[PDB]
């Protein structure tokens, strides 16, 4: 009715996402369908209303201009609620990316990962914690050369203390979860940077088995810089407290002198 549907982005247990078009002005839009019966987590909007807790989250962070994919408008229906999202265009998932191009020059790596840490740095600022950054939940603008953060489906409201529910992706999850089932919510987003960023730069995550987390030595199967091989092995340090801080992360010399957006669209994506 009010949106023009389009083709199957992509599904899973939790839904579907359909891309769309607002038929008021022809803007692009996602349309996230999600399924009331696979939903773990509900939230509360003021008015007392149950919905799921990524439209809480959303609209904590949807707030100005961000790195985070915006709500634009979100419905419930008897046995589902849809979730109007914001839909760049051209766009390519990170991952997608990723493997059309293998392991990414620094200097590209260094611009995305910079973005990355500026949208999570927005959402903890929001008290929004994501739970599950990875390279298929970013979304490059490819034009604008600007990364999106989307699908909060895993995500909490940020706190101090420890969390014990984890449903995000496995290989980007910290010692301690796969441990003890037991994390804290900054310096376990610090080790998913930590798997990010070897990603973008060596084209493949570095541990698959549990094992291979928990021992938490790296390899390096491309060249990479020694100050981006120290940055990651801090990101991934096995005591969450060894763990940098945002702002280490942003002040560490291999993240120094970060492209703009629109150079990085320039020399990178055009
Ligand atoms: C399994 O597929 C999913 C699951 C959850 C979400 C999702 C998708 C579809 N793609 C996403 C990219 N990686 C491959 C799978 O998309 C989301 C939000 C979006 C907001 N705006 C957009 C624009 N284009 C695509 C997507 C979205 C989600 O929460």
């Amino acid at each position: 009715s009010q949106y023009q549907v389009g083709p199957l982005l992509g599904s899973g247990g939790f839904g579907s996402v359909y891309s769309g078009i607002r038929v008021s002005d022809n803007l692009p839009v996602a349309i996230k369908h999600v399924e009331k019966d696979r939903i773990s987590d509900w939230g509360e909007l003021p008015n007392g209303t149950r919905v799921p807790m990524e439209v809480v989250l959303l609209k904590k962070v949807s707030s100005g201009f961000s790195g985070v994919i915006r709500l634009l408008d979100w419905f419930e229906r008897p046995d589902s609620f849809v979730l109007i999202l914001e839909r760049p265009e051209p766009v390519q998932d990170l991952f997608d990316f990723i493997t059309e191009r293998g392991a990414l020059q620094e200097e590209l790596a260094r611009s995305f990962f910079w973005q990355v840490l500026e949208a999570v740095r927005h959402c903890h600022n929001c008290g929004v914690l994501h739970r599950d950054i990875k390279d298929e939940n970013i979304l490059i603008d490819l034009n604008r050369g600007e990364l999106k953060l989307i699908d909060f489906g895993s995500g909490a409201l940020l706190k101090d203390t420890v969390y014990t529910d984890f449903d995000g992706t496995r290989v980007y999850s910290p010692p301690e979860w796969i441990r003890y089932h037991r994390y804290h919510g900054r310096s376990a987003a610090v080790w998913s940077l930590g798997i990010l960023l070897y990603d973008m730069v060596c084209g493949d995550i570095p541990f698959e088995h549990d094992e291979e987390i928990i021992r938490g030595q790296v390899f390096f199967r491309q060249r990479v810089s020694s100050e981006c091989q120290h940055l990651i092995r801090w990101c991934l340090a096995l005591r969450p407290s060894d763990r940098p801080t945002f702002e280490e992360i942003q002040n560490h010399p291999w993240m120094q002198d970060v492209l703009l957006p629109q150079e990085t669209a320039e020399i990178h994506l055009h």
